[PDB]
């Protein structure tokens, strides 16, 4: 299909020094038993968007502003914690910045 | 892919009477003219969540509690404005809440 999923809002008003919960990622080959080792990529990641690589969840960590900067491109990982080897392919998403 | 994209977060903290944007329901095939004709249906649609249905932009338009209910089961549709025929499958999505 056409539907565009592979995206995160994020409102600036909220943006901030304290964290701030954008979303998570997630593969359905994740058992729950932290196994996966989500790794964030590409446009201010571990700077402007921190991971939890275990959860998956992603937080904005710093002021954003949509006039600025109206998003980011990210990359999305799943490796095995043990190998390190992909279990997903790695997978482009977006974080768009709302006013 | 694995990947699970089709959520959206809702931080229970910023919800109120004053619409808190949520996400936006985005098919490839819009020129971006108004041709397509985004509609929301299921848990909480009309209620809890509304749709603007040129933009596909949602908004939660209540106050929320996690510990009440933790996630939404909606619908989108893409329907060609001008006959009212779909453009897209109609495809399941979730809005989470979180804290």
């Amino acid at each position: 299909s056409g539907w565009v999923w592979n995206q995160f809002f994020v409102l600036e008003e909220y943006t901030g020094t304290d964290p701030l919960y954008v979303g998570k990622l997630h593969s359905d080959m994740d058992r729950g038993d932290g196994s996966i080792k989500y790794i964030l990529s590409g446009e201010g990641a571990g700077i402007v968007f921190t991971i939890d690589d275990t959860t998956g969840d992603i937080h904005a960590i710093q002021r954003l502003d949509r006039e600025e900067r109206s998003q980011y491109t990210l990359r999305a990982q799943a490796l095995d914690r043990r190998t390190g080897r992909p279990m997903e392919p790695e997978s482009e998403f977006i974080i768009k910045i709302q006013d």
